[PDB]
Formats: structure tokens, C-alpha cells, sequence
């Protein structure tokens, strides 16, 4: 009975960042307190100027992941304000009953609500939004985002020996359907409820305009990149809450994956890459060896070079000439 | 040797029921026998009147899961009455030899066959018809389906603990490529001949018009909305013998996941989305936790909700607290 | 220290044979020596003469498998000929660092590399062409093959006894993206930098317009079929650099199925459909059981039957009527 225990407060934080939190927890299970705000709002997604009428939790795609234990409780506020245009809800991949939650958060604008929840299965959990009628628009929009929900002795190798990671990162990747009027340029529109239509006609194409990680082409390049070191091991959780993807990254592998991401399965190891299933979450663990700056993207390569599902690590260190070396520099073909 | 044999009989039953049978026998191996009847038809498959020029094992899409244990044979007669149009056969995923016994079982209209193979292998198998020259029509157009292989001793879990079910249920997915005229609208033709070409064209597209449970938009769903309660064992069998899906059931999981439907490896648990190769069936446990109306979908959620890949799960019982409650309902923000 | 290694050196032979190899091995550590020559040439793709304007590595898509053992090194002279456009570079997916050696083998025509890593883990890996600014449009040309580690001790089944394989055969499958001209038919380059923005566009809308194996719509069919002979075990290798597929032996099964590639990770067994991920390759055994002529292909019929994705294996040996049996051929349907 949840009514008896400890509860705490989790302040969240913007991806691509993950909230401070233990691995391995001598703690008992307890009520983990959260509140979200959704936001509204039009974002530019490509180098172009492209804009997306989004819809987002806590104004970020994806949402903020939240991380508990296998055990606790789940307590969200969800908060949908007054500027906002459209009803919201949630429905969370880890829960049990009532559509994932999504049946007893609806909100309209200037409302909230409050849903408690068991987390007792361990695994990366997509939530997402999930009005009645509007299902697909509300999630390609931007509304979707990670649980994860560790075991209480944290993760486990495939013969009970331990894993961990030394820092987390929290990717999620939207396809994204951004009509075009009949001079071929992308249209910008002027409230969201006025996208709504051509949308949805692109929707149904099944072709995305754009793939992006983090809600733009590029977020996690240049000054936004991902940085680690040498003999840091990296925990990528990797979220698609529409589609499927193939995550990679080049210079490096899987170590140990979960692509189906839940933790009570063992891992496999040594992965190029892996795949993620539309409607879910994986998570893959890298200790880095080499030094340099590596691509971690989608391997469908259109949809990564052209689409925009791509983005880079950079990483401090020693370079190890045992791993690799350069044995002839480029050179003429000999006479 | 197979001449030597107990024969038996079984009668099939229309998805999405699963003919009667055991999980773990005491039964040593049989000649179980079977009877098909292909109907090519005219079917309505949406809300809107487009119909398809269909082509069935036994009247349905899918046709009826056939169910028997690792050692048995199957036995089926395949019957391809005079008022088809087309000739027909049936390769079957799950036996061994002559492209599945498509190359012992074409049959013309006015014709029948009788094919045996050893089921040496446990797991749920697709059976499609393909006619040389004419294969991706036939099995889009409607003709395949489900055989379950069962274990002798039932089904187990990684530890090798015995697991059952309570009900099954076969879904089979299709995705459809219903040709469009000049004006936009869907074709209707007078003969399953006269669809081909048209359709031949929308297929290399590699574009559904839709997308569709059990032969139509909202096959699973109102007044044939399958059906469980609290406490009970559902087994979801699915089926997709031409392109991938990523089934999902909202507000619930996958318990213990076959996602390649073979029975021999062990089940992942804990699944949010499991991933069905197109060209297989897979199978899924989940054991009902709280009551209400669940979705059983496609989780590319355009292709669930705008093109029809989705289905509705009834549960009675007794809600839970425990798992999931409404801690504060809907209401103004405070002031 | 890999300075101090004997060196060996491999002749690489044409897919779908795979050079001369041992499965396990008594042998240590060695720097294995491969040599490949970049050739870019126009190929011809279908039975309608539609041509590409290709890149390869050693005349071939897909280019060589290179066979080595874990813990070995794979030092690869890179040669890019003064007959050639455009520059080239590789990146081993099996290796470390420097997005898999593609900074360190950047090679302009008339010039030439040798890039040396370690090969630390088990399994079959892609490698592809990943010049920068360019890298979809060389992979979906033809740019990719597969690096074969296999473990020092051989292959392994899930309770660690021994596997083997008698034969192995080497599969590349290739998205390609041919632009039309106004009168909708493709169009012929009379060089290779003349076809690459119309093939961008194509690219773009995720739609192949020939998905081949080996190069070709039939080069693994009639004289080029695969042979194998009943009670002989074949190792397919199946890459595809770019986008998933979904392989498949009609009448036959994945008996021991690596879908990831990665052999320290237990195989499944009794497959009828895998799945590869796009920028991956993956490994299937099966020994034969019945003689006859086997496809093997791509289970998305339509990319199968219409776009190209299939081939064919011819099976040498003894009928066997406890696997399979016509007991009734096809015949008028009783009175
Ligand atoms: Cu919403
Ligand atoms: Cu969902
Ligand atoms: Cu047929
Ligand atoms: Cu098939
Ligand atoms: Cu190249
Ligand atoms: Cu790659
Ligand atoms: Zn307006
Ligand atoms: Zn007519
Ligand atoms: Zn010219």
C-alpha cells in the first residue's frame, strides 16, 4: 500500500541531460513526485528555417526523462496551461490500467491532474500524449518522451554480473510531416490548429519530410554535442514514440544493448547496430576507447544525412594505435 | 513413420477464435487433419464503402490458425472450387521441402490437393498462397495465415517454468494497395482479374492505402472487441506475411514475447512494443491487471489510427489501486 | 602488441563465394593483409537494361567478405585508382575509432592506404564507403560488403556446443534509387557525377526503385544460383548497409539465426523470417533436408517479387516423404 510510504520530489532537466539519480539503491520503494507543463509552440527544425507547429512536455522533444526504481511509485502533475490551444493527457508505457493514464489526465487549457502509478517493470518506457481522435498528430508533434525505470541492484550483464554507466543521455527521434504548398516550399502556419489539416494529408503518405534527433537537424552537433572519455562508459536511451529507427555509432558499437529496452531480459553484446521499434525505447551502454569525435545516427543513411537523424559525441583521451593505426598515410599508387 | 499413425480430425474456427486445443498433452504424435476452402470475394474494408478484390483461405482474412504439437503432421486438404476464378496453393512457413508445399499443392478451380508435412518445429508459422509469377498479389489480396506449433509440454519461460494461456487469439494484419481513378477516389472492379494491374501499381509504391486487423477498418472493435477479465491469460497471435509491424497493447504489455514466434528460445518480458517481421507470426502472453477498454495496435500510429491498424481488448474485474490511481481528477490550475 | 604478430595474407575471391577459411582455429593472433581497388562503373541492374552509375569495392556489390578471427588484426591496403572520379575512404563497422577508420583512408584518385585495427569481436559487420558530405549516395551506389569474425573456438549454440558450417555464401542487398526523366522512363549518366542530384531527390522519398541482390534483379538465379546438397549445413551473410530487410528461405528455416551478426550473443533457432537492420549484416545457418530449388529472399513480397530482393538455391539429394508428402495430387473435386 502506496498511501503509507516515503514520498520525494525529482526536479527535472532538459534533454539531452538526464536527472541526477543512483543506480543500485540500498533505498526501499517510495512515491517519486514529478510535474510536467505543456507547452505549445512553433520551432524551427532544419537549417532552412522550416517551422513545426509543436506540441511538447516541459517546451523540449522529447520531454524530460523521468528515472525511478522498479518498485516506487510514479506521482505526475501534469499541468496544461491556459495559453495552450488543445486538450492533453499521458499515456506512460510503464503503467498498467486506464490507457497507460492517458483516461484519467485529460486536461484542457488552465487544468491539470495528478496520476499515481506502480513502476514494477524495469526497462526505457515511452510516455506520450494521446487525445481521443487526435492520436498520431499530438505524438509526430513532439509529445513524447522516456521512463526509465531501474532495477533496485541496477542493471545486470547476461550472467547476473553487474553494469553500470558514468554518465546518461536521452535521445528521441521524430519523424516529422511538414506540408509543402504548390511552389514545393514548406508552409509556415500561423496557429497550430490551422496545420492540422495538410498534416495529417502528409501523415498518411508515410513519408517524413524530416527525421531529427531533439527536435532539429543538427541539435546535437557543434557546440551541442555529447561529450565523454575515454574509459567513461555512456548510457544512450533512444526513444521513437512513432517509428522505427536503427541506431549506431560510427567508431564504436553496442556493448551492451537492450533494443526492445527492458531490463529484466539480458543484453546483447557487441552490437553495430541496433534497432528500435516505433512506439518504444531502448538503451545502450559504450565505454569509449578511442579519442574523437564519433556519429551516433539513425544507419537508414538517407535518413541521417538527408533527413536529418544524426548527431555526434566528443570524445577526450589517449589515442590507442593497438585498437587502430594508420600503417600508410595516403599516398600515389607506386610507379 | 507416418503411415502408422493415430488420425484425427479437427474443425476449424473463424478468427480472431482459436480452434479447441491443449497446451501440454499427454498425447504421443498424430496425423491431425484439415480441410480448406479458398473463396475469392469482393469485401468492404472501411468505414466509407472502398472495397477489395479479396482472395481467402475459408471465407476470412486471415484464414483460421491451425494448431497442433511439435511431432505431429499435418495433413490438409486444400480446395479450390470452381466458382474461383484463379488458381491457388499454399506454402506453409512450418514445414520443410518444395517452397513449403506450394509446389504440391496447385490447384485450378474445379481441383483439390492433400499435402503432409512433419511439424518438427515448435512456434506460430504464416501460411500464404503463392502462385508462381503471382506470389505479393495473392498474399495481399488476402490469403494467409496462422500455424501454431505448440510445444508437447506447453509453452515455457527463460528458466524453463511452464506458462499457459486462458484464451487465444489469432490477428492477422494486411496491409492493403487499393488502386485510386483520375478523381481521387478508390476503384471498385467488377472482377478480381481487372483489379491486377492497378494494383500491381500501387504496390511497388511500397505505400498501403490501409492498413487493416482481420480484413477491415475496425474488424476488433465495438460489438467484435475481443474479450477477457482480470486475472486471465490472453495469447495474441499475429500474423503479417508482407511487411513488419510493431504491436502494442495501450495499458498494458507484453508479459512474455516470442516477437519471431519460435518457441524453442526463450520469451523477452516486459515488452511495451514487440516487432513482427513481415513474412512471420510472433506471440505474446499478457495476463489481465485491471479492467476497462484496452487498444491492441500497430504502434506507427498513422498506420493504427489513419489506416486502420488497431483493435480493441474489453476487460471485466476489479479496478486496482495499487497499479494505477487518479490522484487529483482534472481541474482549474490554482489561483 | 600487433608489431611483433606473424603476417598472413588473404586472396580475396568474388560474392557470393567467400575466400578459404578455418572455423575454429589452433592458430594464435595474426595481422591478416587484404588488399581492395575502388572501381566505379556503370552497371546494368535489371532485365530491361535500366543502368546505375555504381561504386564498388573490387568490382563487385556487394565488395568481398573479408574472414578473419577474433583478436586478430585486419590491416586493409586501400586502393583508389587514377581511373576514377571521386575520392573514397572505408569504415569498418568491426573496428575502433576514427569513424571506423574512415578519417585515417581518405584516398583521392591515384592514391592509396593502409589502415590497421584490431578485430576485438565476434561476428559479421558491414563496411561501407563514408566520405564526408557524401556518404548515403557511395553506399546506395554500391559501396558496402561484410568483415567476417568469427570466434577462435568457432560458432557456439545457447548451451555453448559446437556449430559449424560446411559452405558459406555471402548476400548484399541493395536499395537503389534510379531517377525517371519526363517520359517515365530511367535515366542513363553518361558519367557518375551527372547522376547525382536527380538521385538525391529520389533518395530523399524513401522509396527504392529496384531493391537487388547482388548487384542485379536475378544474379542469384538460374546459373547463378546457390548449390547446396542435402546434409550439408550453409552459412548465409546477409549485409545491408542502408535500409532492413527481412530474410527468408521458402521451404526451409533459420535453424541457428545470429539477426544482429554478433556470435557472442546466443543464436535463435527454428526462424522462418530475420530481420537485419539497416547498416548491419547478420548470419543464418541451416542444413538441408530435402532436395529441390529453395528462394531466398527479401519477405516483403512486393520488394521481393516486383523490386528484386530474391534468389534461388539448388538442392542436390533424396526426396524424404516423413518430412513431406503429396498424398493427394491436385485432382477434380468429388461428385
Ligand atoms: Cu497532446
Ligand atoms: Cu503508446
Ligand atoms: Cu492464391
Ligand atoms: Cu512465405
Ligand atoms: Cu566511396
Ligand atoms: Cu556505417
Ligand atoms: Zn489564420
Ligand atoms: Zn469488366
Ligand atoms: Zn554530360
Amino acid at each position: 500500500d502506496a498511501d503509507k510510504l516515503p514520498h520525494t520530489k525529482v526536479t527535472l532537466v532538459a534533454p539531452p541531460q538526464v536527472h541526477p539519480h543512483e543506480q543500485a539503491t540500498k533505498s526501499g520503494p517510495k512515491v517519486v513526485e514529478f510535474t510536467m507543463t505543456i507547452e505549445e509552440k512553433k520551432m524551427v527544425i532544419d537549417d532552412k528555417g522550416t517551422t513545426l507547429q509543436a506540441m511538447t512536455f516541459n517546451g523540449s522533444m522529447p520531454g524530460p526523462t523521468l528515472v525511478v526504481h522498479e518498485g516506487d511509485y510514479v506521482q505526475l502533475t501534469l499541468v496544461n496551461p491556459a495559453t495552450n490551444a488543445m486538450p492533453h493527457n499521458v499515456d506512460f508505457h510503464g503503467a498498467t490500467g486506464a490507457l497507460g493514464g492517458a483516461k484519467l489526465t485529460n486536461v484542457n487549457p488552465g487544468e491539470q491532474a495528478t496520476l499515481r502509478f506502480k513502476a514494477d517493470r524495469s526497462g526505457t518506457f515511452v510516455y506520450h500524449c494521446a487525445p481521443e481522435g487526435m492520436v498520431p498528430w499530438h505524438v509526430v508533434s513532439g509529445m513524447s518522451g522516456t521512463l526509465m525505470v531501474l532495477p533496485r541492484d541496477g542493471l545486470k550483464d547476461p550472467q547476473g554480473k553487474p553494469l553500470h554507466y558514468d554518465r546518461a543521455y536521452t535521445i528521441g527521434e521524430f519523424d516529422l510531416y511538414i506540408p509543402k504548398g504548390p511552389d514545393g516550399k514548406y508552409k509556415d502556419y500561423a496557429t497550430l490548429a490551422e496545420s492540422y489539416g495538410d498534416t495529417v494529408q502528409v501523415m498518411r503518405t508515410l513519408t517524413p519530410s524530416h527525421i531529427v534527433f531533439n527536435g532539429k537537424v543538427g541539435a546535437l552537433t557543434g557546440a551541442n554535442a555529447l561529450t565523454a572519455k575515454v574509459g567513461e562508459t555512456v548510457l544512450l536511451i533512444h526513444s521513437q514514440a512513432n517509428r522505427d529507427t536503427r541506431p549506431h555509432l560510427i567508431g564504436g558499437h553496442g556493448d551492451w544493448v537492450w533494443e526492445t529496452g527492458k531490463f529484466a531480459n539480458p543484453p546483447q553484446r557487441d552490437l553495430e547496430t541496433w534497432f528500435i521499434r516505433g512506439g518504444s525505447a531502448g538503451a545502450a551502454l559504450y565505454t569509449f576507447k578511442q579519442p574523437g569525435v564519433y556519429a551516433y545516427l539513425n544507419h537508414n543513411l538517407i535518413e541521417a544525412f538527408e533527413l536529418g537523424a544524426a548527431g555526434h559525441i566528443k570524445v577526450e583521451g589517449k589515442w590507442n594505435d593497438d585498437l587502430m593505426k594508420q600503417i600508410k598515410a595516403p599516398a600515389p599508387i607506386p610507379r
